[PDB]
C-alpha cells in the first residue's frame, strides 16, 4: 500500500498539485495558472538551478498580448507571494548568473 499529499514546502510557502493551487503563511496566496505552473516546475526541481527560460518554455512558451516576457519582475511578485525578501526573492532568482533556483535553505556552505 502507498499514498501521496502532492504538497511541496519550502519556508512558509506550499505549493499544491492536489489542489493546483499553493498556499502562503498558513493564508492561500492562490498564484496564477502560470506562475503556480514555474514556481512548481523550480518548486518541483528546487535545490537544481533552472535557467528561466527552460522553466518558462516547459510551462508556456507564449508572449501574451505583448508582456515580452518580464520574467525576473514577474519572480519579484512570486516574491512579495511567497513571503520574500524586499529586492530579491531569497528563494528564486539568478543563484550566480544561471536562471531561478528554487531554493530549499539559501547556504550549503
Amino acid at each position: 500500500e502507498d499514498e501521496v499529499a502532492q504538497r511541496i514546502e519550502f519556508d512558509d510557502l506550499v505549493i499544491d498539485n492536489g489542489g493546483r493551487s499553493v498556499t502562503l503563511n498558513g493564508e492561500l496566496v492562490d498564484f496564477t495558472s502560470a506562475e503556480y505552473d514555474l514556481l512548481w516546475l523550480l518548486a518541483s526541481n528546487a535545490g537544481r538551478i533552472l535557467s528561466r527560460e527552460d522553466i518558462f518554455e516547459r510551462l508556456r512558451g507564449i508572449e501574451y498580448d505583448g508582456q515580452d516576457r518580464s520574467i525576473d519582475v514577474r519572480i519579484s511578485r512570486i516574491r512579495p507571494k511567497i513571503g520574500d525578501d524586499p529586492e530579491n526573492p531569497k528563494r528564486i532568482k539568478t543563484v550566480r548568473s544561471k536562471g531561478y533556483l528554487f531554493v530549499k535553505e539559501t547556504n550549503g556552505l
